[PDB]
């Protein structure tokens, strides 16, 4: 297809509960984070992000939502080579038992992303890891982070997503190749950040 | 499903960790009731790894002491903790050189291996980054029957130095393995099953 029916196809998948695969540029990080929106993810779509993830399951906020929910950003002198922008991380107050189980991760997500959510709903640290997209998303920022909240926002959600790499069980990250294999396996649509970029710059 | 005493079960697990071995550790049924890979920082190999993210929660830890935390400059991630079990997370870190996205078992070793470096200094890791430390509490599992103090304990008893990385092990259905599933893990991986309660009683002997 083309950048921008790959951008619609992967709308209409986010809207139909199915994930996104998103590559960001080769020149980048050149991975695929599997994202799903964070109002309707399942467990079983966290067990997967799990089992075929880094395990490092990332929740895609907006500042305002940080703020709401009280979330410093994880350090003052980032010097992470691409800026990422982890805040303190988070558990659900209450509904969980040691946090890290799919269930619990679910469970953590819905309180932080809940209408009226507010601080003492999450305690710290925990086991979700939120990050926060910077305002005006991938036309500030190409990062995974701003995509997510792009899809989600262009999809009619909440600017709330949840994102997770694409590991190989040798340990290795996978290349766009596998992304595109893996992405079939689970019938979810596959788009570049540079596919919204584009699309974005247009509409 | 266990034989013999605590002791030997603690010995069999120093024995496991010179050797190049895994260890399983087990918290109380009553506390996380979870099973955590372990291996030492210093000889954990990108295979060892794979096979963490693989099989555990993905979400893999360096335990260190308060010594070290200083020493590479780690605050600890949140001044008021009211995490369940009072987890002693950091502010995570990346190695600075010798990575790409920080992401990939062999990038987690190298930011490992950066942290536990004799002579490591602050700016030889970034934050924030994909491996997550986590700080042990003085008087080791006596003050705190944690998988962190665990793990330090016996690095400690082994000869090692007090770091070692550990994760949880996870079923494919997205739970957590309970006993017997660790210890039927542990078996299949050649890793040695201690619990923290084996090496309570062997460290008040
Ligand atoms: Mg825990
Ligand atoms: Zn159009
Ligand atoms: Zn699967
Ligand atoms: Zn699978
Ligand atoms: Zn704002
Ligand atoms: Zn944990
Ligand atoms: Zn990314
Ligand atoms: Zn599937
Ligand atoms: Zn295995
Ligand atoms: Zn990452
Ligand atoms: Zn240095
Ligand atoms: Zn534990």
């Amino acid at each position: 297809g083309t950048p921008f029916e790959r951008v619609e196809l992967a709308l209409d998948a986010l809207r139909e509960g199915r994930g996104v695969m998103v590559l960001d540029d080769e020149d980048r990080e050149n991975e695929g984070d599997m994202i799903f929106p964070a109002e309707t993810m399942t467990v079983e779509q966290m067990a997967l992000t799990i089992r075929h993830g880094s395990g490092i399951v990332c929740l895609c906020i907006t500042e305002d939502r940080r703020k709401q929910l009280d979330l410093p950003m994880m350090v003052e002198n980032n010097t992470s080579a691409y800026g990422t922008g982890f805040t303190v991380t988070i558990e659900a107050a209450e509904g969980v038992t040691t946090g890290v189980s799919a269930a619990d991760r679910v469970t953590t997500v819905r309180a932080a992303i809940k209408d009226g959510a507010k601080p003492s709903d999450l305690n710290r640290p925990g086991h979700v890891f939120p990050l926060r997209a910077q305002a005006g998303g991938v036309l500030t920022r190409g990062g995974h982070t701003e995509a997510t909240i792009d899809l989600m926002t262009l999809a009619g959600f909440k600017p709330a997503g949840v994102l997770c790499e694409l590991t190989n069980d040798d340990g290795t990250m996978a290349r766009a190749p596998e992304c595109i294999a893996f992405a079939g396996q689970h019938n979810m649509a596959v788009v570049t950040i540079e596919d919204l970029v584009a699309y974005r710059q247009a509409h």
